[PDB]
């Protein structure tokens, strides 16, 4: 297939800005309609209904409802829709040749949208062992463990999404058979801002079969509108042949994702991944919406503990830091205990700039290194730094991200000889793992990504450095007045 | 008759401090053994067991289980007990002589007590409460449901104020059955040590109301002393007083789901039954995780409302500094000239702008000659800020305006003509508005005593917010300090 294989090739030419709220296909599990309300008169019909209904969708195009569906079942339809919102909608149940289709119903573009999916003929103790979780690590172990056990799914993941895009493997529940995916950084490249707002906008996201043929959607363009239908708040869709071909080769063939929300925000993705393709009820549907829905409250709920105590200990922080600081110059006496400096903002390695030998601690380059990289700080003028990047300022540096890539710098007003760096390394050191859409070619392709960009910086955590610049801008006063 | 009514009233007297902690007894729907660590030998064992099982009680103290629970299931406790630490047990279902007791353990003062109870749509009811919009469309579908699943008639949820007063902020009543949305009852209504016992736990259960507790046996402790430690127990003896508040509402059997925001009681959904009922385990847990549920959204949900009222008071500020700026002959007397928007910075009902001698009250408040005193005990202290839950009990004469200004905040720059921008509030008597010995109308009742000249309580951000404005009225006066240009 030489002329299918480059007609795939020009489709990877542009992924990043690629329509894919408006395929005009949907997968093969289920029927799709598009009417208009009051008369529930066809608009656009799927041409897989060929296959389970009426000759050709052309004809179909332009009816009403009870012709294709029958009678009966197209009033209850409408006394179900009424004029409701379609919000907490009830679950409805068809069958117009003996097949039990799940009708779930929406409006876009003032039109009803109808997707019929195709189904084939405890809680509260997994909810209080959540409750149970002490640190937000337990809770991910929990929470994919039991994923794993009832879903029936051979490989169960989440990723966080940081604020970078770059999605991480922040947990895993892989059986036998499969390569480990805990540290694994995949590029925000890998899905779209179309596929971001898709998995924002809704809860669940669902890929029976990796390995299908997108069935056409004709009329591409509604009748009424002369445009392309909206499909991103319908279950059934097409998926896009670049990550079809990925799941491929990540020997993913069924996948789910439920979309973590926190405040409107992509906080993570619960996914999944199974070789045997495999039809998911909707009561396990919504068990595992429902763990989204509870889970990404109650991580955003522990996070709220963590934020508070990591605030807290940083409140701490300066209480027994400045009490060294009144023992004796006042960035010199920062120095006697590096470990303390070190989790006021987490930074696996500091340095303190002093005189000549700039005392450095834990992990650090030469000080051939760290003086010609502070030179970047002082002439900007600003007294912090949230550098990912390490040579986004200083571009002939790149020799230093062995150890020193990202660099949330502070210092005394002094213009000469002053500074207290904060390294944190490339993230590409701290998580160590293991052709075309290959998770070990994402892999690669993020080392590049993450090529002198750093693990990001809290706004609290910058917070937290300016405060022990403003206390270390207290006492010089009185040490000066000393 | 009097014997009964004799003993009563003594207890009575001693409520705000009574030990129920240590009730001594137990509730007639189980059993409860409390044994050694290492070789569960039988230290505590309640009288109910000559009938529950027919062996004596007074005597199987310092014995093995082996007696009565076999050795068997003695074995299978055991290594479900040892090197556990308790944090998460699976069920344990067992059958003696016929009946299935499930069985819940715990280790209080080193010593394992054992408790022998006698024996799809949780992700649409997710889902609708997380479709919530606000906090009170949230407590109504919460009850709704709760009242959906629970058989029990009258399911309601109490919203502890800070003071310590309890609140049917939602109710979800049977029909042809009696009101309690609005309803107020005093702290006193429930001890201290209930409420330590409410947060420890997430569910108290009183299944009859009309019952004679069952003892323990032997009473004292064999090793120390304060008895055994019935605070983590399900099973557990309910205080008189409130079992004849309960038999008087009619209720007999009584659910208690404890609304936890961390390590804080903050409410307390109450399910009321008139005619005794069971709970079932399948149902105890989905309670309990309605409740750790239902938490986690008034928690995450109240971070939503304070947010929206501290974008709404900055924005308000940054808002009345246009409007002061405008004015040209006093900055707080300009701040008059919009009144309703003074009202909801803070959150009040009546606001008073004090001129000399002209008070520009706006909403309710008395006539100036009597919150006169009140702007000049003001300056007795000059506080920035004034903010008084109670007012009768700090100002004495406030009798004169207690039903109407009770919780009063203000605030005022230090000047030779001092002003005001009260912020009165009404006492919440005025606000709930609901129709002998232990009545909600009597506790209505003593409420309202209780509360007598206090209103709702000013939050810190509603503290903050007087602040800000004194922190502008300085500011806008120091602008109007240098225009005498
Ligand atoms: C610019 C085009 C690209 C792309 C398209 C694409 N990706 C997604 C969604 C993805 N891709 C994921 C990639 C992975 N990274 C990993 O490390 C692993 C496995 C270990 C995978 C699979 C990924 C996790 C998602 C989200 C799905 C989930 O369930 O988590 C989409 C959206 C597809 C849809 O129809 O919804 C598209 C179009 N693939 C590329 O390789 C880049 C170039
Ligand atoms: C000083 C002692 C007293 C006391 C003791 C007591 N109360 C409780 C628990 C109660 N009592 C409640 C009473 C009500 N007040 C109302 O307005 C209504 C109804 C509209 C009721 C029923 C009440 C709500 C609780 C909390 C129950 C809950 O929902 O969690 C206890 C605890 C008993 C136990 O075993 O749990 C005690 C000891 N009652 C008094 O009236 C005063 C004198």
């Amino acid at each position: 297939s030489q002329l299918d294989k480059d007609a795939f090739e020009v489709l990877l030419a542009n992924c990043a800005d690629e329509p894919i709220q408006f395929p005009g296909a949907i997968q093969p599990h289920g029927l799709l309609f598009t009417l208009k309300e009051p008369e529930l008169t066809i608009l656009q019909v799927s041409a897989n209904v060929q296959s389970v209904l009426g000759k050709v969708p052309d004809q179909l195009a332009g009816q009403t409802l009870d012709c294709v569906l029958g009678a009966g079942w197209a009033e209850v339809i409408r006394s179900t829709s009424a004029n409701d919102s379609l919000v907490d909608v009830p679950r409805l149940l068809m069958s117009v040749e003996g097949v039990e289709f799940e009708a779930l119903l929406h409006r876009s573009q003032e039109a009803l949208v109808l997707e019929l999916e195709i189904q084939d003929k405890n809680m509260g103790r997994m909810l209080r062992q959540l409750h149970a979780a002490a640190d937000l690590q337990t809770l991910y172990e929990v929470s994919v463990r039991e994923i794993q056990r009832m879903t029936g799914y051979d490989r169960v993941l989440i990723y966080r999404f940081e604020e970078e895009g770059h999605g991480q493997v922040i947990a895993e529940a892989s059986a036998p058979a499969m390569e480990l995916f805990n540290g694994l950084f995949f590029p925000a490249s890998d899905i779209p801002e179309q596929a971001r707002e898709l998995y924002r906008r809704n809860w669940l996201r669902i890929i029976p079969d990796a390995n299908y043929t997108p069935v056409p959607l004709v009329p591409q363009l509604r009748p009424d509108t002369q445009q392309q239908l909206d499909l991103s708040f319908s279950t059934l869709r097409s998926v896009s042949p670049i990550h079809c071909q990925y799941m491929k080769n990540m020997g993913v063939l069924s996948s789910m994702s439920v979309s973590l929300i926190q405040g409107g925000k992509l906080w993570g993705l619960i996914s999944c991944g199974h070789r045997t393709p495999l039809y998911v009820s909707h009561e396990l549907r919504s068990a595992c919406q429902a763990i989204g829905q509870v889970l990404s409250l109650q991580i955003s709920a522990m996070e709220a503990l963590e934020v508070s105590r990591q605030r807290e200990t940083k409140i701490q922080t300066l209480q027994q830091l400045h009490q060294m600081m009144a023992t004796s110059d006042v960035f010199d006496g920062l120095a006697q205990q590096p470990q303390l400096l070190m989790d006021l903002v987490g930074a696996t390695g500091v340095a303190i700039i002093e005189d000549r030998q700039t005392h450095c601690y834990g992990n650090c380059p030469e000080p051939s290194d760290i003086r010609a990289l502070h030179t970047w700080m002082m002439a900007g003028g600003e007294p912090v730094y949230a550098s990912h990047h390490l040579s986004s300022v200083y571009p002939p540096g790149e020799a230093y991200q062995t150890l020193a890539s990202g660099v949330l710098a502070m210092s005394l007003p002094k213009p000469v000889d002053n500074g207290v760096i904060w390294f944190r390394p490339e993230v590409k050191q701290s998580v160590q793992w293991s052709l075309r859409l290959q998770p070990r070619t994402s892999f690669e392709i993020w080392k590049v990504e993450m090529t002198g960009i750093a693990t990001k910086w809290s706004h609290g955590d910058v917070f937290a450095a300016n405060d022990l610049r403003r206390s270390a801008l207290e006492n010089d006063l009185a040490r000066q007045v000393s």
